[PDB]
């Protein structure tokens, strides 16, 4: 295999490989189903792909359309297997496009559309010999059951047709002759009795951390201690730069928060229209980031600079100029790296491999301002520091009572949220930090909260809620904080609430105390 050794078993793994053919099918239709037929979870036919699209478990039904409507000889294979697939015998034309309609969203593009349409038409009269002269009534009907729909059920449109004004719109629609008109009558009804149900996509962008970026784009870049290139794509956004295999991920790659960086042209000997990300304060640092390794564990990055190549010096000027707008630039990231760098012990590493230690994998979350990063660094460097909000993540290894903490305090700000889910994989403990004094955000908090323990990924981890801010006058006690986060009602996990005031420090060898104890 050749990775690291982790979660491993028959189980996990192909669950995983499931997870991952869906995920990527929402991003791209075509790599996902090349993913799945790689892994031997789909076989090759287009009647093998058909039928994983129409049982369309954890499918985007508006990709699936967008899949099926392509004029590729493959996809129309897809499709007629897939129209094949479907019943309609003994259905009215408004059973059969009730039916056709919940299996798929019809796509934007009229020639696409008109595909379907026709395949759906072909099938169903094939379905229902003699009740249409020919494949063209079925479709212009099906259309005028669909404006009906629309004229029906959408208040913009001001009148309403009656029963009568739908048969008579319909003359002559059988090949020159007239339907009967208790079928017409039929269709109507049951159009008026209850619109067409269209099931709705939502999930497909899994993220919206990446909404309406600075800048976006292809880029070549050079890996850290292995020095290999490889093609992003990479999303400029609130202070952050994201990298992304393909621009059908709906998780990043990389992230790399961009705190006190600065930019320089650079030449290199084989790719052109360089430059480099590093930091000119502490040459030979490593530049705080994260990637994901391939069972979705992010891990921390290695660079000490990073090396881009544009694909033309236009969009290098471009991307230069973007990236040094985006810069977050504050003393308090030098006063981290500086104090960091005083106490760093390289004996550490010596003694880390020898005594072996285990340690334990923390997710520290909890809405912005409630202390997240000044517990970090009062547990990192024994002090209390003047934070400023976090744009992406803060990450360090913490020694306490013979366990390593490796610690993962992410950004609470509104916007980033969205990304928290990024950082499940791997979580032993969570960590969820409350600022006791914000009553006016406390039911938020017990909102995100819950979202957080309920995920897949974060079944198995114990809580740790730090009741933070005690010193504030009013500040809601661990009994209210056990009420009001919800805690009570959840008999089958395993939590505690330790008060905190994360600027004196109380509380906190108390809250890792309590991981080490109940971690199993
Ligand atoms: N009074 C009081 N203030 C605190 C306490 N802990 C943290 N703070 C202050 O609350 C503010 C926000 O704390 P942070 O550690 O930056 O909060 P955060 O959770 O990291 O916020 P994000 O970075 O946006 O996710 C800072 O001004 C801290 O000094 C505390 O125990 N008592
Ligand atoms: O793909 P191969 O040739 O194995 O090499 C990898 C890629 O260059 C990675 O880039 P990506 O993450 O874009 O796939 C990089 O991670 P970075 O993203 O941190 O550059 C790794 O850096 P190190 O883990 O530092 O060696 C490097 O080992
Ligand atoms: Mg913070």
């Amino acid at each position: 295999m050749g990775h690291h050794h982790h979660h491993h078993g028959s189980t996990t793994q192909r669950n995983k490989q499931i997870a991952m053919g869906r995920k990527k099918f929402n991003m791209d239709p075509k790599k996902g189903i090349q993913f799945l037929i790689e892994n031997d979870l789909l076989q090759s036919s287009p009647e093998d792909v058909a039928q994983f699209l129409y049982k369309g478990e954890g499918l985007n039904k508006t990709v699936i359309g967008d899949y099926l409507g392509e004029r590729d000889d493959f996809n129309i294979k897809v499709l007629q297997a897939f129209v094949e697939l479907h019943e309609f015998a003994d259905l009215n034309l408004v059973q059969a496009l009730r039916q056709f309609l919940w299996s798929f969203r019809l796509p934007g593009e009229a020639q696409k559309i008109d595909r379907m349409m026709e395949a759906f038409a072909s099938r169903y009269c094939l379905c229902n010999p003699g009740v249409f002269q020919s494949t063209d009534t079925c479709y212009v009907l099906s259309f005028a059951i669909i404006m009906l729909n629309t004229s029906l059920h959408n208040h913009n449109v001001r009148d309403k047709p009656t029963a009568e004004r739908f048969i008579t719109m319909n003359r002559g629609i059988n090949e020159g002759g007239d339907l009967p008109e208790e079928l017409l009558r039929n269709l109507y009804e049951s159009i008026k009795n209850e619109p067409f149900k269209i099931p709705e996509d939502d999930g497909n962008d899994l993220t919206h951390t990446f909404f309406n970026p600075d800048r976006e784009g292809w880029l070549l870049k050079l890996g850290g201690r292995v020095k290999t290139w490889k093609r992003r794509w990479f999303i400029l956004t609130d202070n952050c730069l994201y990298y992304f295999e393909y621009t059908t991920d709906k998780e990043p790659r990389g992230i790399i928060p961009l705190e006190n960086l600065s930019i320089r042209e650079v030449e290199d000997p084989r790719k052109p229209n360089c430059f480099e990300l590093y930091n000119p304060s502490h040459k030979g640092q490593v530049i705080k980031a994260c990637k994901t390794e391939a069972d979705g564990r992010v891990v921390e990055g290695n660079h000490v600079v990073y090396r881009i190549s544009a694909p033309s010096p236009e969009e290098k000027e471009e991307w230069m100029k973007s990236i040094k707008a985006s810069i977050s630039r504050d003393p308090f990231y030098d006063m981290l790296a500086t104090r960091k760098r005083r106490i760093a012990n390289k004996k550490g590493k010596v003694l880390s491999k020898i005594f072996g230690n285990k340690e334990m994998r923390i997710l520290m979350l909890g809405l912005d301002a409630a202390g997240k990063t000044t517990i970090l660094y009062k547990l990192k460097l024994g002090q209390s520091v003047t934070t400023i909000p976090t744009v992406g993540f803060n990450v360090e290894t913490v020694t306490y009572k013979n366990v390593k903490f490796n610690v993962w305090d992410v950004g609470g700000l509104d916007k980033i949220r969205p990304l928290w889910r990024h950082y499940y994989t791997g979580t032993q403990g969570l960590i969820f930090v409350v600022d006791c004094a914000d009553r006016d955000r406390i039911d938020e908090a017990r909102q995100e909260l819950h979202r957080i323990i309920n995920d897949r990924e974060m079944r198995d981890a114990i809580i740790l809620i730090f009741a933070n801010k005690q010193d504030l006058p009013d500040a809601m006690k661990p009994h209210e904080i056990q009420e009001k986060l919800g805690l009570t009602r959840i008999r089958d996990r395993n939590w505690y609430v330790q008060p905190s005031c994360a600027t004196s420090g109380d509380g906190l060898y108390e809250g890792l105390t309590w991981l080490t104890s109940n971690y199993n």
